[PDB]
């Protein structure tokens, strides 16, 4: 490109004067960007190149690592505090683990906007926002779980019936009650990404954990370690 919207996932010192950015861009997908000069007292880059700051970006180069040409912000935003800060950090960690470089995910970018607009305009609780983004993300990664029909038998899910999740398998009606067990009502909540009560929220969390695991593959989440130690 081309001017395009973006958010910074991470920012680190790359040299005496420069930063290395890991950026989520709307049209190019995830890219790594060097910001020359952005460490220097006398650059405006510095204040702008933070997570959760909406950006418009131009950058160039052929390699995996591109070079930032210019960046524009409006809100030098930090919309995000305490539980909601650690939530945003969480979402950026997810994307870091999960997003392949330089694949356009433009719908996902919209989902990330909405999730950010949510985390900004809430006090208690971030969870519906979070669960909704996880599911959009799983969608966009292509996990293809059917929430609304029993796997194999093809039978419609009933609110009050119980079901077991099989990774890679779908949901099947079951009276085995354990940590893979969901309620037809909970499956409907998941399919709608609406969670009107604590019971569906709870079960949403339990599910998205499981479904995300095969994508995080192996290492635990730092941002969880962060919440633990602060709360």
């Amino acid at each position: 490109e081309g001017w395009q919207r973006a958010f910074v996932l991470h920012s680190r010192p790359w040299s005496e004067t420069s930063l290395m950015l890991d950026v989520f861009t709307e049209e190019s997908g995830r890219v790594r960007l060097v910001a020359k000069g952005a460490r220097s007292k006398r650059s405006t880059l510095k204040g702008a190149l933070q997570p959760f700051t909406p950006l418009l970006l131009r950058f160039g180069g052929r390699g995996e690592v591109k070079t930032l040409r210019s960046a524009e912000a409006v809100s030098l935003a930090l919309p995000l505090s305490g539980i909601t800060l650690y939530s945003g950090l969480y979402i950026n960690e997810l994307l870091s683990r999960v997003l392949e470089y330089e694949t356009r995910f433009s719908e996902l970018f919209f989902d990330y906007l909405h999730c950010i607009q949510s985390l900004a305009g809430v006090t208690g609780t971030p969870e519906p926002a979070l669960r909704r983004f996880e599911l959009a993300l799983l969608g966009h990664l292509g996990y293809g779980v059917n929430f609304t029909h029993c796997a194999g038998s093809g039978e419609p899910v009933d609110d009050t019936m119980t079901y077991r999740y099989r990774e890679e398998k779908g949901f099947i009606a079951s009276v085995v009650i354990d940590n893979k067990t969901f309620t037809g009502r909970q499956l409907k909540a998941l399919n709608a990404r609406e969670f009107p009560d604590a019971d569906t929220l709870r079960a949403a969390k339990r599910f998205t954990r499981m479904a995300l695991k095969p994508y995080l593959g192996g290492k635990p989440l730092k941002s969880r370690e962060l919440f633990r130690q602060f709360m």
